[PDB]
């Protein structure tokens, strides 16, 4: 019953900026960590960044590191990308997720709840 839903993806030309959202169908006693994910056709879906519940702790992906900024609202179980200097190889479908452990967020199976995705594409 849990649902969560991104918004915000778009089709737009290398080196601009897109904001991705996501926001749960409710609050939780303590907040979940949240994440993004992205699949492209060809690859595993990989992890792009995550949160843990209080909005300490983030981490990126190796190759979005320093481009895209991962944030939440305090207390809401919401979760925000900012994608600066977007490349090509950013193209994908992109999926928030929600985990109750900060540190599983970041694995393919770690996550309690998966958004639908966001389809993110940028051209050349």
């Amino acid at each position: 019953q849990v649902q969560l839903v991104e918004s915000g993806g778009g089709l737009v030309q290398a080196g601009g900026s897109l904001r991705l959202s996501c926001a749960a169908s409710r609050r939780s006693s303590r907040s979940w960590a949240m994440a993004w994910f992205r699949q492209a056709p060809g690859k595993e879906r990989e992890f792009v960044a995550k949160i843990s519940g209080d909005g300490r702790l983030t981490t990126y992906g190796d190759s979005v590191k320093g481009r895209f900024t991962i944030s939440r609202d305090k207390g809401k179980n919401t979760v925000y990308l900012q994608m600066d200097s977007l490349k090509p190889e950013d193209t994908a479908v992109y999926y928030c997720a929600a985990d109750d452990n900060y540190v599983t967020a970041s694995w393919r199976s770690g996550p309690d709840y998966w958004g639908q995705g966001t389809q993110v594409t940028v051209s050349s």
